[PDB]
């Protein structure tokens, strides 16, 4: 069994790798010791996008915005190809398979998010820019405090000190929640959970072997997860009632 | 690779049955009387069409109207499964959607053809089927909407596509660098090359016995072109007409300009 579940986070590990273009290591690498192009002021942004080909560019607060949806859907595309090679993900019903991406891409977002976020900012663009937190708060009401709860979820989550390995593990378990609303057959799905859970508890014992309860307290930021996207929905709710192009929207939906 | 490639079809395939909730799998098994599917409610008159609405302005704008609601919904899905194109939403936002502007149309009379026949279409998700004769009887110039589409799909219906077929085909037409206005031609054709190659792998294995079936294929590409000109020129001649009544937004964004 022990080798079973080691093979099984090898096998997790590739797939984020051939998945995720601009993975843990590779961000904070660039967060640490070329170099990102900084976005800190409404002078240095218009600047950044001279320099920056930003492929979301046809005002200020809404045109960052966009460029995080438009992002996002790339996001979206990232997340789904890798849930495909999580092992029995393809064999669950179609619906479900919709089901638990739909219901799971905001909260692997914003875990994966994490992994390129400081206390100072969040990488963008591939890692081509950075956007420091500052400027981002300073953004009009109720623009500027969208990033701002994520940016204080980043801090805590990074604290844990997850690398790559650790998150594509804990990436497929939030894709196999049985608990999304409409799920037509639970069993499989639970039962692959169950399965991954056991890697990822293996995992975090053999990679970090100081670190007790890791385990335990990387679930327990599965709840923070959780109230980050309903607080999300919530502003995205208003950015879709106070703000107000319809192929665009289409895109857009969700 | 013919594995990577496999896995397009695949992908597509699997994105498409996702996307589309009625499969032309589904519609054949409607319109042939099989026993996994309903029989339609079948609608030749003003009789039945009132009977229509007890089982699922006038009449010639009602259908109208409604044939319209449903394009949108079809747009909606054409959409999602755009999104789905590996490479898609990574090209700039503007040819995404330069994209779907043009896409759109081909893609609905392409998937038109897998619920008609040459004796009517269904329609409301298959509870319904409307006749051929029926919809050429409306009054000018409504009752000359649907006669080309039917005659498209007649001969479109005789490649004998399935929806893994189908999936690949309707890919490979949103990914057309040639349409007016898109900035990056280079990484839409790149994507289209992928795409046509594994619609050329797809037709020889689904179909070993139909030789030059890509060829007829991408030949058809040809008679969806006309049917959206002439439908364009009928929508402009309403405009004049019906001044009371109103194209959806998301229909007139996609003919403007
Ligand atoms: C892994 C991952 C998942 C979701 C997102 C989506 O979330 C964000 C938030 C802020 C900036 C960006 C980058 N692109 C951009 N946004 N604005 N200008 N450039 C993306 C990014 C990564
Ligand atoms: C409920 C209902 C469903 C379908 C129809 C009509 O059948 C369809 C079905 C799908 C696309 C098109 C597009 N064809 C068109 N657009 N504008 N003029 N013709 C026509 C009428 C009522």
């Amino acid at each position: 069994e022990s080798a079973d579940l080691r093979a099984l986070a090898k096998h997790l590990y590739d797939s984020y790798i051939k998945s995720f273009p601009l993975t843990k290591a590779k961000a904070r690498a660039i967060l640490t010791g070329k170099s990102p192009f900084v976005i800190y002021d409404m002078n240095s942004l218009m600047m950044g996008e001279d320099k920056i080909k930003f492929k979301h560019i046809t005002e200020v607060a809404i045109r960052i915005f966009q460029g995080c949806q438009f992002r996002s859907v790339e996001a979206v595309q990232e997340i789904t190809e890798y849930a495909k090679s999580i092992p029995g993900f393809v064999n669950l019903d179609l619906n479900d398979q919709v089901t638990l991406l739909k219901y799971g891409v905001h909260e692997i977002i914003y875990t994966m998010l994490a992994s390129l976020m400081n206390k100072d900012g969040v990488l963008i663009s591939e890692g081509q820019g950075f956007m420091t937190r500052e400027f981002l708060k300073s953004l009009r009401k109720p623009f500027g405090d969208f990033m701002e709860p994520k940016f204080e979820f980043a801090v805590k989550f990074n604290a844990l000190e997850l690398d790559d390995s650790d998150l594509a593990i804990f990436i497929a378990v939030i894709i196999l929640s049985g608990d999304r609303p409409g799920l037509l057959n639970v069993k499989p799905i639970e039962d692959i959970q169950d399965n991954l859970l056991q890697a990822l508890e293996l995992q975090l014992k053999l990679n970090h072997p100081e670190s007790s309860q890791l385990f335990a307290k990387l679930l327990q930021k599965m709840t923070d997860l959780r109230q980050i996207v309903t607080e999300h929905v919530q502003l995205l709710q208003v950015i879709k009632k106070t703000e107000t192009h319809p192929l665009l929207q289409e895109i857009y939906k969700d």
